[PDB]
C-alpha cells in the first residue's frame, strides 16, 4: 500500500504488494518491485529501478544526483537495485555519470548498513556486508560475499575481490585480491592472511583453502615480483578453478594490486637460514 | 502537543506535555514521558520507552530493528531511554536481540551527538558524551561520565569504565579501565595517563587522584602481569573505595583489559639504572 | 514554489523563485534567497539567512542549536550561507554561540557533501570542497579553495589556509599554511609538499609556484625555527604577494602551525655531506 502521506510521481510504477511508507518521496519514472518496503522518509530519485523483497529504512537516499564535478543537469542518472536487500538509515546511493553509462548498480541479498555511501558508477555484487559508515567513492567494484567493516573507505576505481574481508577503518587505495583479510595499516591497508572464517562458513573445502593460501604465499611470501607471481597463479588456476577470481582481479586491474610493502622482512629469503 | 502532521500509532502513550513535531513517525506500544520534545522527522520504533525532559533532533531513529544476522521478525526488540537526554541529528539507537533480553538501554543526562550509532543490546549509563560519529557495535557498555570523542569506534562486547576519555578516532577492542585517557594508536588504542581534567571538574580530591594514578602505575608501569596487578588493586580498593570501579571492570571483563604493549620500554626496570 | 506539504513559519521571507520541497520545516525569521532549492525533508533553524542559487538536499539540517555546553536557550544563534552552494544529504550546519557573535558563516560556491558537519562558529570561505564525512568542531576557519577529503576531522579553533589539500582521514589539530598537501600521519597529520595539482588548475604560474615551494623549504627543510622562518617569509612576501596568505595564517595563529616533527631527518644539515 502507498501511504496517503507519501509523495509519488504519477509516472512511477509501483507493484501492488510494495509498501511505500509515510513521507516517502518517489521521483519520475521509478520502478519499485513486489514486496519491497520503504519504511518512512525515503527519497527515491528519478529513473531508479528497485527489485523485489527489499527493505529500505528511513532517511535513505537512493538514485539521486552524483557528486561529480563533471555532472551537469541533463545527464541521465540511474541506480539499479536487485532483490532481497536491506538498506539501513541515512544510507546514500547515488546514480551514475555520463563518462561511463550513467548507472550505479546493486545486486542481490546485500546488507547495506547505517550512513553507508555508494558513490556514482559503483558496481556492488551480491551477498555483501557494508558495515556502518563505509564510503565508496565513484567507480568502485565490490565483488560477491565481500565484507567491508565500519568506516572503511575505498578510493575511486578500486575493486574488492570476492570473499574479501576489510577490517575497521582501513583505507583501500589499490585492488584487493579475492579471499583476503585486509587490516588497517593505520592510514592505508595491508594483507593479513586469508579470510578463513568466512570461507569455512561458505562451504569451502580443505583442498580449496590450501590452494587459496598457496596463492597468498605466491603473492606475498616467496619474494616474487607481480609479473612472475601472476604467471604462476595463472598456471595454478588451470588445475584449480577456485583460483579463477585471482586471474580476474589481477588481470584486469586499473589501480594496481594491494601489496605488502614489508614482505622482504618475512619472505622465504628472510626465513631460510639453514639447509634442508 | 502532537503536531497534526505527525504519524502516531493509536496504542502509543504520550504525556500531555510531550511535543511531537511534524513528520514524526511513532510506532506501536510506545511510551513517551513528560516534557520530552521530538523536534521533527523523528522515527520511534515499536515498544520504545522514552523518559522525561528529553530533546530529540530531526532524522534520529530510535528503537528500530537491530542489525544482527541472528535477528528475525517476531523477536521482541526494545530501546529504553531515561531522562534529560539530548539526542542529535541522524543518531541511530537500535533495539535489543533475543540472545540477551531484547533491550538496548540509555540512562540519564547524556549528550548523544550527530551521526552517533548505539547498536543492539548496548547499555549506556548517565552523564556521558558521545561525540559526532561515535559507533558502538552490539553489547557495548559505556559507564557514567565517559567521554568518547569524534569517530571513536567500539567493537562488540567491550566496556568503557566510568570517567574514561577516548580520543578522536580511537578504536576500542578491549575493556577500558575507569578514569583513563585513551589515545588513538592510529589503528587501535593505548593508555595515555589519567583523565585528570574531567576528574578535577567532577570534584575529585588530590588524595583520590593520587590513588587513581597509583593504580595506573600498578597496571602499566611496574612490570607486573595482570594477575599480580589485579591482586594489588583489590587490596588498594579496600582502603580507598574510589578504586572500586577498577575491581568491577577488570574482574568482570569479557574481552580482556586494554594494555600498553610497549610498557617494557618505560617501566620501573627500564628507568631504574641506579641505586637509592 | 512552496510545496503544500512543507511547514513554513509565517515570519519567514522566501523569494518567489525559491523552491521549498515537501516535508521541509522552516523556522522563525528565516530568509531564503532567489533560485535556491530545498529538495525535500530539509530543516532550517530560526534566524538562518540563505542566499541565491543554493541547492540543499534531503535530511540536511541548517541553522539549528549549537552543540556547546555553554549554550542555553535564550542565546541568539544563526547560520549565514552565501550563494551558489551545494549542500548534500544528512549535512549538519549549526548556528553560532554567545561567546563569539552567535554566527556560523558559509561563503559562496562551496560543495559540502554527505554527512558533513560544520560546528558552531565556523567560518567557511568560498570555492571549498568538504568531502563526505568531514567534521569541523566549533570555531574552525576554512579558507578559499581548500579541499578536505573524506572523514577529515578538524579540532576546535583550527584554520586551514587557502588552496590547502587535506588527505583522507587526516586529523587537523594545528593551523595549516596555505597551498599545502597534508596527509594522514595515521592519527594526526603531516606536511607532504605543495598542492601543485590544484594550483596549476587554478591558474598559478611557474614563478608563483616556485616561490610557494621555496616557502615550503623555509618552513620545513632548512632546519630553521618558526621565529626565524616567519621573518624570512615576511621579507619574501614583500616582493611576491602570492605569499601574503602565509603571513596571514602564521601571524594570526591561535593553535600553532602544523609542523613536520621528523624534518631533522631530511633537512639541509642531514642531506649536505659534501662541499660545493
Amino acid at each position: 500500500m502507498i501511504h496517503s502521506l507519501a509523495v509519488v510521481h504519477e509516472s512511477a510504477k509501483i507493484a501492488d504488494s510494495a509498501i511505500i511508507g509515510p513521507f516517502c518521496v518517489i521521483g519520475k519514472n521509478v520502478v519499485i518491485g513486489e514486496n519491497t518496503e520503504l519504511k518512512s522518509h525515503v527519497t527515491i530519485g528519478d529513473n531508479a529501478v528497485i527489485g523485489k523483497n527489499n527493505r529500505i529504512f528511513q532517511y535513505a537516499s537512493i538514485g539521486d544526483d552524483p557528486i561529480d564535478y563533471t555532472y551537469k543537469k541533463g545527464d541521465f542518472s540511474q541506480v539499479v537495485i536487485g532483490d532481497n536487500n536491506i538498506i539501513r538509515e541515512c544510507a546514500t546511493i547515488h546514480g551514475g555519470t555520463a563518462k561511463e553509462i550513467g548507472v550505479t548498480s546493486v545486486g542481490n541479498n546485500n546488507i547495506i548498513m547505517c550512513y553507508v555511501h555508494i558513490g556514482h558508477d559503483c558496481k556492488i555484487g551480491s551477498y555483501i556486508n557494508l558495515v556502518n559508515g563505509v564510503g565508496l567513492a565513484g567507480h568502485v567494484h565490490i565483488d560477491d560475499y565481500a565484507i567491508l567493516s565500519s568506516n572503511v573507505g575505498v578510493h575511486q576505481f578500486c575493486r574488492v575481490g570476492k570473499h574479501a574481508f576489510i577490517a575497521h577503518a582501513a583505507l583501500v587505495g589499490k585492488d584487493v585480491p579475492p579471499y583476503l583479510m585486509v587490516t588497517a595499516v593505520n592510514a592505508g591497508s595491508t594483507p593479513c592472511g586469508i579470510n578463513t572464517e568466512g570461507l569455512k562458513r561458505r562451504g569451502f573445502t580443505p583442498e580449496e583453502m590450501k590452494k587459496i593460501k598457496e596463492v597468498y604465499k605466491v603473492l606475498y611470501r616467496k619474494g616474487l615480483m607481480m609479473k612472475e607471481a601472476f604467471e604462476i597463479i595463472k598456471e595454478m588456476a588451470k588445475e584449480d578453478k577456485v583460483l579463477e577470481p585471482f586471474v580476474d582481479v589481477i588481470g584486469t586491474s586499473r589501480r594496481g594490486i594491494l601489496r605488502d610493502p614489508n614482505s622482504s622482512s618475512v619472505d622465504k629469503l628472510a626465513a631460510a637460514l639453514e639447509h634442508h
